[PDB]
């Protein structure tokens, strides 16, 4: 119900128009963001859901998904510069377009499509804008309890989870005990892997993956098995996470400053804790377009490759915009002289 969102008829008619890239690459989350009270994970959620006719399907009313959706987007964090409700907003209506490419046609269930979708939408939740490491390191309560592994992932989970229980949002209520087990045991699995310490390992088994390629008469995809299709749908998230290189320039130059401003402010926060300030955290030493030359070489590009490769030719069209985006931040090189987490990656394949 758009009362919900607080919306007018004035700024309902400019989403009328953002909303009809809904499930196209270049829609524009900054814009569906300030038409919608910055409220853009909800909003994207709930037109993506009606898309879908997902609330339909599994007897979800507008009021249960609305209430939801607007106290885990109220759980991201607004001053966290990246990792923020507009990421989540992102990665959840890129993974509602890369369900719907070509190649995997009628592959996953409503239930599979559920999953990717709630999962995508979770999967930042509560994000304080630091890295596992920066809890780790401060001996956070938080990494004690999950004893230093996956510590944000796994409380992206909890959390995500743990707000069906307040008042009026339980999303899943009307699906069948299986069918809430093999949810969860999906979204834990999509979540888990947004982990970029299990990158390498993601990419290597997707490989592995497109080498015993099945496909159709059509050209679609065979996926019969669970283990090939939860497969498919952890790297898909993974790729939606990672897809800010392949959107417009403008996008991703938006994307690149948000990461970047998150990853000085934790410099800030290892500064005022007398802490060694971490890779890529000290814009006074920070070179911006060097890491995303070096981070779409060593991790991007291989990733979306091997994705393209799996639904060619679907994802041609990104990867000739990563390639202009990629090229356009190497020639943004001031003209100069001659570890296992996005910050170690970015510092170390430093172009
Ligand atoms: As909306
Ligand atoms: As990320
Ligand atoms: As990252
Ligand atoms: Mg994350
Ligand atoms: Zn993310």
């Amino acid at each position: 119900s758009i009362s919900r969102f607080g919306v007018n008829t004035e700024n309902e008619d400019h989403l009328a128009k953002e909303l009809e890239d809904l499930n196209k690459w270049g829609l524009n989350i900054f814009n569906v963001a300030g038409y919608s009270h910055n409220r853009p994970l909800t909003c994207i959620m709930y037109a993506i859901f009606q898309e879908r006719d997902l609330l339909k399907t599994f007897r979800i009313s507008s009021d249960t998904f609305i209430t939801y959706m607007m106290t885990l987007e109220d759980h991201y964090h607004s001053d966290v510069a990246y990792h923020n409700s507009l990421h989540a907003a992102d990665v959840a209506q890129s993974t509602h377009v890369l369900l719907s490419t070509p190649a995997l046609d009628a592959v996953f269930t409503d239930l599979e499509i559920l999953a990717a979708i709630f999962a995508a939408a979770i999967h930042d939740v509560d994000h304080p804008g630091v890295s596992n490491q920066f809890l780790i390191n401060t001996n956070s309560e938080l990494a004690l309890m999950y004893n230093d592994e996956s510590v944000l992932e796994n409380h992206h989970l909890a959390v995500g989870f743990k707000l069906l229980q307040e008042e009026h949002c339980d999303i899943f209520m009307n699906l069948t005990k299986k069918q809430r087990q093999t949810l969860r045991k999906m979204v834990i699995d999509m979540v888990l892997a947004t982990d970029m310490s299990k990158h390498m390992s993601l990419l290597a088994d997707l490989k592995t993956m497109v080498e015993t390629k099945k496909v159709t008469s059509s050209g679609v995809l065979l996926l019969d098995n669970y283990t090939d299709r939860i497969q498919v749908l952890r790297n898909m998230v993974h790729c939606a996470d990672l897809s800010n290189p392949t959107k417009s320039l403008e996008l991703y130059r938006q994307w690149t400053d948000r990461i970047m401003e998150e990853f000085f402010q934790q410099g800030d926060k290892e500064r005022e804790r007398g802490m060694e300030i971490s890779p890529m955290c000290d814009k006074h030493t920070a070179s911006v377009e060097k890491s995303q030359v070096g981070f779409i070489d060593y991790i991007v590009h291989p990733l979306w490759e091997t994705w393209a490769d799996l639904v060619q030719p679907d994802a041609q069209d990104i990867l000739d915009t990563l390639e202009d985006n990629r090229n356009w931040y190497q020639s943004m090189i001031p003209q100069a002289p001659a570890n296992r987490d996005c910050q170690g990656l970015m510092e170390k394949f430093q172009f």
